[PDB]
């Protein structure tokens, strides 16, 4: 059976303190009467008003990157820094860093193993592009992904990851996965998972589908076996992140 | 004359609520007797507590990076989000951005340009590297450093810019560059500025020093005819921040 669901909310680098405040009145107010974990990343600078502003118990605050230590780095912020804030979510490896901010696969791993060695809950991002998709090859790409973070993980740490599958080639284009094809990439990770990890960690791990879900579409992707809910950007901006989450009923 | 002097405190990725909140509890209780632009440059996540607690009217807040636009950017702070926020001075270009986060001279250029578009006091970092100055390339490195700034500028664009002239080799290591070699760095600088930009211009400049600036070798600095205050590293986290204050004049 599925584990708990999550309904993430990645609200990248977007919102003012005034269009922010007004969609977390919105968020207060959902009424949920399933077990999901609801999630929102916002951008650093949003931390302490989102914090303070959401208190509705099913959500947690979450960060959209860090760096492993704090020190001489100009303009990042680390883990230590995070955990002393009592932000204990973050996403990692999201495809726009890997494209934009030299994340390669080892990079994201080692974020990822920083993490969970401190005490987060991690969503970790992995997907393939569309020329990755368009040649065949979202198998390799997404495997060589998951591997480099396995690589850096012992079989206990599963229990702080979410991996988050990302159609990459669905974010801003008007393209969304399939059903099918959402339902095809989770399986596969799952059950790399379970035969390189553990059948029992792979029974419990949540894998989230990210790439243009949006109030009318979750639930036709929830459905599906191995999707255990979503890593939402555009639809996270909007009152319709609640239908979002009802989808994972 | 000199034009103002700034001292700026670059806390980099460094500090607790309360660790930073006892500094801030110092520099609002210091007394300082002549006009000095103090900055207090801190990661994203401790803006909220800098901007409601710091009250000294010689002090500003300041964020240590951006990128220019909002948008699909994961972990990324852009320059709407911080003027929203009120944060109206910024870091550019800093010596740890060019060399961890693939910072090119052009990418620095374009922020600078974007940051002082977008109305911001920009602090412009450029310097040389130990192997740069060890080849004899101090001068090249540093002039098409500038020059690739002020390509993005327009003359009148130069009262919103100050630029922070950082001896990498001297970052953090402890050994400070000797007045003579800062002199000189500096010097060069505002040769530059005066050729290519105008003798008015160049006067009224500020060129501020960085690497290994500590309370007690500040004064010495200052003398120099073209330093006009200094971007601090480890010292801006300790409580001789204040000493240097009082050293620019």
């Amino acid at each position: 059976s599925k584990p708990q669901p999550i309904a993430a909310a990645n609200w990248k680098c977007n919102g003012s303190q005034q269009s922010l405040s007004e969609l977390i009145d919105l968020f207060n107010s959902t009424s949920i009467n399933h077990d999901v974990q609801c999630v929102v990343a916002s951008t650093f600078v949003h931390l302490a008003m989102t914090k303070e502003r959401l208190s509705h118990p099913k959500f947690v605050i979450a960060a959209q990157n860090a760096i492993a230590k704090s020190g001489a780095f100009t303009g990042e912020v680390s883990l230590p820094i995070l955990k002393d804030f009592g932000v204990n979510w973050i996403v990692l490896g999201h495809s726009e860093r890997r494209a934009y901010y030299g994340e390669t696969n080892e990079i994201v791993a080692d974020k990822v193993a920083a993490a969970v060695a401190s005490g987060f809950m991690v969503i970790a991002c992995i997907g393939e592009t569309l020329q990755e998709r368009e040649s065949g090859r979202t198998a390799v790409v997404v495997l060589t992904q998951i591997a480099a973070i396995a690589k850096k993980l012992k079989k206990a740490d599963w229990a702080k990851v979410v991996i988050a599958y990302e159609a990459v080639w669905a974010i801003g284009t008007g393209k969304v996965a399939t059903p099918q094809q959402a339902q095809e990439a989770h399986a596969l990770i799952r059950s790399w998972v379970s035969s390189k990890i553990g059948a029992d960690v792979a029974g419990e791990l949540r894998i989230l589908y990210g790439g243009s879900v949006n109030g009318k579409n979750a639930r036709t992707l929830y459905q599906q076996r191995d999707v255990n809910g979503f890593l939402v950007g555009g639809a996270s901006l909007k009152p319709e992140f609640v239908d979002i989450i009802k989808a994972t009923q």
